[PDB]
RNA sequence: CGGGCGCAUUUCCAGGCGGUGCGCCGCGACCGGCUCCGGGACGGCUGGGAAGGCCCGGCGGGGAAGGUGGCUCGGGGCCCC
């Protein structure tokens, strides 16, 4: 992203800048399981009665 | 140090993305283990054994026996059924 400026030409703007604070000893990532759906994507069952 | 404000940084307000949640609960679909129930089709036997369903022509002997035949009881009009 490059936008115009007032003086000194135009300067490039970097979107999604680097974070400013890092929490120590962050939690690692999961093992990427499968077959797990959210509640909105579950199949709905009904009894014949 | 200096040249410089759509740019970058400091605070508050209101929303979304991935990691975390006072107490008491509930729900959903997948995964593993386990018990139980229902339904439907397949192979073998002596290519299962025995009954069923119509009868034609016909053989055998026999008993846990239709009539015949002393006797017993009862019903209806000595006798009769």
């Amino acid at each position: 992203t490059v936008g115009g400026d007032k003086n000194g030409g135009t300067r490039v703007v970097k979107l999604r800048k680097m974070p400013r604070y890092y929490p120590t000893e962050d939690v690692p990532r999961k093992l990427l399981s499968h077959g797990k759906k959210p509640f909105s994507q579950h199949v709905r069952r009904l009894r014949s009665s």
